[PDB]
């Protein structure tokens, strides 16, 4: 039937998103191994953190000109496979090697990982949005986005599973286990990746000068041109806040509580990775199921204004208490944070993204949309760590607040899609003209 398909686009996010925040859990294992002493180095950890979404714009854009080339059955099969080469280099880095070759070796795996998560992600929201048409199209959407949080939250499962059956070798003395930790935690989406490859096999410049004259001349007026600007400004808003915390969520919970100085390797590890499972299991994840059962009776709208305003009032109080209360209170703000990232902006940014245009020109404005919001992702991703060192914790928390009350400014240009359908409205739009 026709549910087997979403699936496979689930699983499709869930090993993207796996893949894209699990470096949130290898970064601090690379740490104890090759620099035990010191932090990693600033600007070489926002690289390799921003790594996999610098080639996920990649990757959409060069899958996108192949894809348009020589058409869908040329780029199905070949993403997941870029992918699975990627974590294997990225997995069998020499462990003899030099600690900047190491990281550097990491980041360019990361940027291949990149491209090829650019591909899936996102051939996968037109699929259900011209397939549907139908008022439980978000619903939809946001069940397959919902794995982006099972991504997160297996990466933080599977770490703290691995830790614990290296408690007894770690208190043992064989502290470079370690090395061989992080190695597996990369490796296990290997499990559902060839699993889904077998699954899933078993006048070009005369139309795109067309399509571009089109596409020109519709986003040229102010009632649909502002549909496009609220469209990229809230994707590229939210996940400057979204990419730069989750794939930083590790380093955050180290000015809270979470990292001491009594303990051994394994005590570190365990309460680090205690902390990581906590914020995933009780914000990052239900937050995608609140806005599945509300987004078809709250509307797509309400929930943006909600979530921009709700997360950026946690992110105010850890800015302003982060140096100056103590554990408990810093870690519920931070989880009601990821809690409301997912209901809210983080998952209606792409529901509206999909949903806001007609057909006619939806590959584009969606392309658009992901791409502007993947520029955030990595401009939070390349700097985080260096801002962190030169202006202090609390003043990046004062950006990302700011972030987000500017996400709530630009929410008011969107139209709400609950139970619109945008074909339709371009249709009436243009009869009575």
């Amino acid at each position: 039937p026709q549910i087997k398909l979403v699936l496979l686009a689930g699983v499709g996010f869930f090993l993207d998103a796996y893949d894209l925040f699990i470096i949130n859990q290898v970064a601090p294992m690379l740490a104890q191994v090759y620099f035990p002493k010191t932090g990693l180095p600033a600007q070489r950890q926002d690289l390799m953190k921003a790594a996999a979404n610098i080639g996920c714009v990649v990757g959409q854009v060069m899958f996108g000109v192949l894809g348009d080339s020589f058409g869908r059955k040329f780029v199905y099969g070949k993403e997941l496979i870029l992918i699975i080469v990627a974590t294997i280099f990225q997995m069998s880095a020499p462990s003899h090697w030099d600690g900047n070759r190491v990281l550097t070796w990491i980041t360019i795996c990361r940027v291949f990982l990149g491209i090829g998560i650019g591909g899936d992600a996102p051939m996968s929201a037109t699929v259900v949005s011209d397939r549907a048409n139908i008022h439980r199209r978000g619903t939809l959407l946001c069940f397959i986005f919902a794995n982006q949080g099972w991504g997160s939250f297996v990466g933080s499962l599977v770490t703290i599973v691995t830790i614990s059956g290296f408690k007894h070798r770690l208190k043992s003395g064989h502290t470079h286990d370690v090395d061989k930790a992080w190695r597996i935690l990369i490796g296990l989406s290997l499990i559902p990746a060839f699993g889904t490859l077998y699954q899933r096999l078993t006048g070009v410049i005369a139309s795109k000068k067309a399509h571009w004259q089109e596409f020109v001349a519709y986003f040229s007026t102010w009632n649909h041109f502002r549909n496009l600007l609220g469209s990229m400004l809230g994707w590229f808003l939210v996940d400057i806040a979204f990419y730069g915390i989750n794939l930083n969520q590790s380093v955050v919970l180290a000015q809270i509580g979470f990292a001491g100085k009594t303990g051994d390797v394994y005590d570190k590890l365990f309460q680090l990775a205690t902390g990581n499972i906590i914020v995933t299991a009780l914000g990052f994840l239900p937050g995608y199921y609140f806005t599945l059962f509300l987004i078809d009776i709250v509307g797509r709208k309400k929930l943006q204004f909600m979530g921009f305003i709700m997360s950026g009032l946690f992110l105010a109080i850890l800015a302003g208490e982060i140096d100056h209360i103590g554990k408990g209170p810093l870690l519920a703000c931070f989880t009601f944070m990821q809690f409301f990232f997912n209901f809210g902006a983080n998952t209606t940014t792409f529901i509206v993204a999909a949903e806001l245009f007609p057909t006619r020109i939806r590959a584009s404005a969606h392309g658009i949309s992901a791409a502007a919001g993947k520029c955030g992702a990595i401009l939070s991703s390349l700097v985080f760590n260096q801002l962190k060192a030169k202006i202090g914790t609390s003043a990046v928390l004062w950006i990302f607040f700011s972030t987000c009350i500017l996400g709530f400014i630009s929410t008011f240009l969107i139209d709400e899609t609950m139970g619109v359908d945008p074909d339709e409205k371009d249709l009436e739009e243009r009869r009575a003209r």
